[PDB]
C-alpha cells in the first residue's frame, strides 16, 4: 500500500513550492525533507503520500488526558506510517514509537537580534531586560522543564512564569518575536533552524555561544511496524553515502541570502 | 548472570589506572567508558565484569572467511553480551548486532604536528612532501575505501598504495608518528581523540579543518538481546541528564595538560 508520510511546515525542511496551487499530491512540496524523503522511499522501494501533521505539532503527550498530539500522535493512532521530519530523538518519544539512527545531529541555540548584550545562556540567566523564550510544545521547552542544571532551572524557573508568554507557537513566530524586539528579546531554538535563519534576508540575527546540549532528529514509525528495519539501514547508507551533508549544504548555504 | 561487557584500551575512554597491579576486577580501570558502564549497569540494575577485546580490534569483516574480529565479532559469536566503547555505528555493523542511539557525536578530523603546512584534507591531497594515513581495521579506514567524493578518492589512493604503509595498528601509534615526522606525517583520525589529545603534553599536535564526515558511538549488544531495548533507553536517559556532557568535560579538559 501506499506509505502516509506525515510531516510538518517547517522551513527550509517542508515548504509550499511557489506555483502549488498548480501541481498536485507529493510535487506541491519541496525542501529537505521532501528530498530525504523521496530517497527513503526509493531505498526502501516504496511509493508514498506526503501528508502535513493536522495539528501542526511535533508531539507532546497530554498529563491527565493521556493522548499523543502532533506526528508522534499521528503514528501512536495509526494515522501515518512513517515521520519525516525535524523530529527530536528522545526518551519519552521512544518509549511509544521507533526512531532510526540520526539523520542529523544539533543542539539547543540562542538566537539573538545583532547588537544584543548576550553571548551564552549564563548572560540571559543573570539579568532580565532581555527577555527570551522557547517553542512551545517541542523538545526544547520540555529540556528546560526537566533539566536539573542550575543555569537552565534558572532559566526556566523565567520563562515559565513570565507575563506575556514568552513562549511561541511556530518558529517563524519566534523569529518575528527577534528581529521586532530592538534586542529586547533572544529566542531559544534548535542549532540547525539558528544557523539556517541566520543566512536570511535581512540578515539581523545570529546565533551565540555554544549548543546547550546535543542530541538528534530521526525518521520516526509505529513501534513493531515493517518498515523500521530498512527506513534505518536507510539512512546510515545515505549518510555514509554522503547525501545528508549534500542536502544540509543545498537547503542551508547554497541559498544563503546573506 | 553477570554481564560480560567487551571494550578496548584507548584514552580516554578506557585506560588502566596508574595503581592497577594492587586492583582487581574492574577497579582496574578508569575512563569516562568506565564511567559510562557504571551509569548504565546501574540504572538497568545488572552486575557486570569489564573485559579488554583480545584482539585490539574495533570489529571488521575477514573478506575471504566472512568472520568477524575485534568488539563486534565478540558480540556476534557471542563472547560478549555488550560492548561499551567508541565504537562507530556503521551500516555492515549495524546489519550484524546492535546499537543503541548514540552516546557521542563526532566526524573524523586531520591532525598534524604543529607548525605543518595544512589547514584541510584538500591541502593533504594537493601535495606529496606530506604523509597521512588512518588506523586500522576501522571505520576510519574504511570511509577513504568506499568515499566516491574526488577529494577523498584521490588521499585513498595515495594512502592504498603507499610506501612504507601510511596505516597504524592503533592511535598512539599514529599520534607517535606525527610526533617524531618532523611535520612530514598527519595523522587522520576521529575528532573526539584528536581532541583529547591536542590537550595532552607535549603539546605539540593540534586538529585542522572541519570534520570530513559526521557520525556517532553506540553501545552495542547481539540482535536479539535482551538487553538492547533498556540500554538503549539508559542512553538517552543519560545525555538528557546531562551525564554524557558531565562525563565528556571530565576526562577531555578537566585533566588537560596545555
Ligand atoms: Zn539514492
Ligand atoms: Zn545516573
Ligand atoms: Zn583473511
Amino acid at each position: 500500500k501506499t506509505v502516509v508520510v506525515t510531516t510538518i511546515l517547517e522551513s527550509p525542511y517542508v515548504m509550499m513550492k511557489k506555483n502549488h496551487e498548480m501541481l498536485e499530491g507529493n510535487e506541491r512540496y519541496e525542501g529537505y525533507c521532501v528530498d530525504l524523503a523521496a530517497e527513503i522511499a526509493k531505498h526502501c522501494g516504496f511509493k508514498y503520500k506526503l501528508t502535513i501533521v493536522g495539528d501542526g505539532k511535533y508531539g507532546a503527550r497530554d498529563a491527565d488526558t493521556k493522548i499523543w498530539n502532533g506526528m508522534v500522535g499521528e503514528l501512536v493512532y495509526g494515522k501515518a506510517d512513517i515521520a519525516i521530519a525535524p523530529l527530536t530523538i528522545t526518551l519519552v518519544r521512544e518509549e511509544v514509537i521507533d526512531f532510526s539512527k540520526p539523520f542529523m545531529s544539533l543542539g539547543i541555540s540562542i538566537m539573538i537580534k545583532k547588537g544584543t548584550p548576550i553571548e551564552s545562556a549564563e548572560d540571559l540567566s543573570k539579568q532580565t531586560e532581555i527577555a527570551y523564550g522557547t517553542l512551545d510544545s517541542g523538545s526544547t521547552k520540555e529540556f528546560f522543564r526537566r533539566s536539573k542544571i542550575a543555569v537552565f532551572d534558572k532559566m526556566w524557573t523565567y520563562m515559565r512564569s513570565a507575563e506575556p508568554s514568552v513562549f511561541v507557537r511556530t518558529t517563524a513566530e519566534g523569529v518575528a518575536r527577534v528581529r521586532k524586539s530592538k534586542g529586547k528579546y533572544a529566542y531559544l531554538l534548535e542549532s540547525t533552524m539558528n544557523e539556517y535563519i541566520e543566512q536570511r534576508k535581512p540578515c539581523d540575527t545570529m546565533k551565540v555561544g555554544g549548543n546547550l546540549d546535543s542530541k538528534g532528529y530521526g525518521i520516526a514509525t509505529p513501534k513493531g511496524s515493517s518498515l523500521g528495519n530498512a527506513v534505518n539501514l536507510a539512512v546510515l547508507k545515505l549518510n555514509e553515502q554522503g547525501l545528508l551533508d549534500k542536502l544540509k549544504n543545498k537547503w542551508w548555504y547554497d541559498k544563503g541570502e546573506c
